């Protein structure tokens, strides 16, 4: 990389328009800066992008979390996982948009950013009743930009939705009355690295829009859509986003073992 393409605000659009986003709808994104730079107005220029696309009708959402088990979470103060992206980071901070209480936090903006965001603290984190649900029951397309279906989170909702029969055990901390409660549930974790087998899912059906946002490959599927075709997969074989024991892989082991 030397000289590259600095992708300006009216082109960004246009990639997003010819890849499938429409205006007035809500739509979930997760993003990788670093695939998607270099942007003539960095990562705010993308941002400024998915809401003139989406129009003043629509709601842009992103996730918000903050990745801390042992600190209480402020929707004023606490900064994304660095795992999220710096997109994510700077999303929440800007004016009007409007970011859920509790450590699983999403970000929204929009008119329907309040039925997206003000749920509590949902057990487990993509249960029914949080963030990535609410976008479900509002029919939202999920944008992937520069990342996999490894960060799809709509995949987890799905695994929750099929009663999936692994659940290991994880905790969050939330402050009641002053003092600091530590919360203990049961997560549907792995390493998500097969949550990649759903481009072949959605592919074959024809469910997946794909195309360049600035430098970066980006997916576009509907949540629905994502939904009804992982719980397909999930009615057929409900371990079948954990490695077989043979590939060692330590964290499907241990959500292997959970059953
Ligand atoms: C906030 N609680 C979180 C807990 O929800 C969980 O979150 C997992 C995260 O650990 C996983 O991370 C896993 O996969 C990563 C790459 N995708 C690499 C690291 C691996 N442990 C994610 N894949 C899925 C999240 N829901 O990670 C542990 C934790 C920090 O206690
Ligand atoms: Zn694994």
């Amino acid at each position: 990389q030397m000289m590259q393409y600095e992708w300006r605000k009216a082109e960004l659009i246009g990639q997003l328009l010819n890849l499938g986003v429409t205006p007035g709808g809500v739509l979930l994104v997760h993003s990788s800066f670093r695939s998607v730079r270099p942007l003539e107005d960095g990562p705010l220029g993308l941002i400024e992008a998915l809401r003139a696309a989406l129009g003043p009708g629509g709601t842009l959402v992103m996730p918000s979390w903050s990745g801390l088990d042992d600190e209480p979470f402020d929707p004023a103060t606490s900064p994304v996982t660095p795992d999220l992206g710096v997109v994510s980071d700077t999303f929440w901070r800007l004016p009007n948009v409007k970011r859920s209480a509790h450590p699983f936090a999403f970000a929204a903006a929009g008119p329907q950013a309040e039925q997206i965001i003000s749920d509590p603290l949902p057990l487990p984190p993509h249960s029914p009743a949080s963030p990535v649900a609410r976008v479900h029951e509002l029919d939202g397309q999920v944008l992937l930009l520069g990342v996999g279906h490894d960060a799809n989170t709509t995949l987890a909702l799905a695994e929750l939705m099929a009663k999936v029969p692994y659940g290991v055990p994880r905790h969050c901390t939330i402050l009641q009355d002053g003092k600091l409660v530590r919360v203990d549930y049961l997560e549907n974790d792995h390493c998500c690295e097969r949550f990649a087998l759903a481009d072949r899912w959605l592919k074959e059906k024809s469910l997946q829009k794909e195309g360049p946002v600035g430098h970066a490959f980006a997916r576009l599927i509907r949540s629905r859509d994502i939904v009804a075709t992982a719980l397909g997969q999930l009615g057929r074989d409900p371990l079948i986003f954990l490695h077989p024991p043979e590939a060692g892989c330590e964290e499907c082991d241990a959500a292997r073992q959970s059953i």
